[PDB]
This record gives C-alpha cells, structure tokens and sequence, in this order.
C-alpha cells in the first residue's frame, strides 16, 4: 500500500503568515504549478499505480507540490525555511530514486532551474 500523505494540519504546530510565505505561494509555487512539467510532482507518488513498491522502503521524507500547496493556503509552515526546504527535498527525491537521463529527472531539472531563479528573488520580510 501507499503510506499515508504528509500531514498538511496540525493543531500542536505553531504557524503564522508573512510576506515571504505569500510570495512562495503566489509566486513561487503557482509559477511551477503551472508549468508543462508539473503534473508528476502535483501529488504524492502513487506507488501502488505506479507498481514501484520499492519507492517508500528508500524515501524517508517524500515530498510533493500538492502537499506544499496545501501548507501554504492552510498556514501550516511558521517560516519560509520549512517551505524551501520542502521543494528541495521533493528535487533531492526524485534524482535519488531515479536513473539520471531518466524523463522524469529530466522534468525535475526544469522544474529546480525555474525554483532557482524565483528563490532569488524572494523579498525581504516585510
Ligand atoms: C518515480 C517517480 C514517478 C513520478 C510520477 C508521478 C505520477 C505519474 N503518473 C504517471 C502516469 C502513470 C500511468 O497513468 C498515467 C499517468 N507517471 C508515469 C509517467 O511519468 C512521466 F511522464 F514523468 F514520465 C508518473 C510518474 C514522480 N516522481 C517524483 C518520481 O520520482
């Protein structure tokens, strides 16, 4: 079976809002969200549909963009660090699992090279 989801609501976890977060929503993710390539990384792997049951024996942190969209609109992150960090380590996931030259590494670099330049420019918190 597929493990459950990353947790996208939590009660126990502190959280708040600020100029950096909006811009990592609005910018950021909607900008890779839309992009030709997304559509991989818009939900959690599917391992059962995709007959890959080794995936959650290797991955220990999965990682995906429907989930990041989630804690951005339902204000689950307390600082843009936790966000970022969560685009990086779906990226890390994908070239750890997967053959370089690979189509879906392929579509994982693009992906990263527009979430660079974006990053960049991030604003100053506010
Ligand atoms: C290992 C891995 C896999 C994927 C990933 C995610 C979703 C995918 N949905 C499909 C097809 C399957 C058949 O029904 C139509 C859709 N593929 C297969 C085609 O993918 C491709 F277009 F990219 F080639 C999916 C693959 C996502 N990340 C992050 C992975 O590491």
């Amino acid at each position: 079976s597929n493990p459950p989801p990353p947790e996208t609501s939590n009660p126990n976890k502190p959280k708040r809002q600020t100029n950096q977060l909006q811009y990592l929503l609005r910018v950021v993710l909607k900008t890779l969200w839309k992009h030709q390539f997304a559509w991989p990384f818009q939900q959690p792997v599917d391992a059962v549909k995709l007959n890959l049951p080794d995936y959650y024996k290797i991955i220990k942190t999965p990682m995906d963009m429907g989930t990041i969209k989630k804690r951005l609109e339902n204000n689950y992150y307390w600082n843009a660090q936790e966000c970022i960090q969560d685009f990086n380590t779906m990226f890390t996931n994908c070239y750890i699992y997967n053959k370089p030259g690979d189509d879906i590494v392929l579509m994982a670099e693009a992906l990263e090279k527009l979430f660079l330049q974006k990053i960049n420019e991030l604003p100053t918190e506010e």
